[PDB]
């Protein structure tokens, strides 16, 4: 229940991805990456993906 790992989406950083998910360095499958800008500095990266509007 920490921010240290953040590592998942439905697909790659590049230009296709396609949902979020958050995985920590302790309890995997947390809360999203990609569609999820609850954070804006670990997430919004893996969300560069995603605009956070669906």
């Amino acid at each position: 229940a920490v921010a240290e790992s953040v590592i998942g989406k439905r697909v790659g950083d590049d230009g296709k991805t396609i949902e979020y998910l958050v995985k920590w360095t302790d309890m995997s499958d947390a809360t999203w990456e990609p569609q999820d800008n609850v954070d804006s500095t670990l997430v919004l990266l893996y969300q560069q993906q995603q605009p956070m509007n669906e």
